[PDB]
């Protein structure tokens, strides 16, 4: 909720997505941020 998180996720604090591993996130987050 609004107050506070519950359970456990891999969370994207650049968009605000949820994943279910670390490998996920950083397979993620390439779409974000990469080397050019
Ligand atoms: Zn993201």
């Amino acid at each position: 909720g609004s107050s506070g998180s519950s359970g456990k996720t891999h969370l994207c604090d650049m968009c605000g997505k949820k994943f279910k591993s670390k490998g996920t996130l950083k397979s993620h987050k390439l779409l974000h941020t990469a080397d050019g």
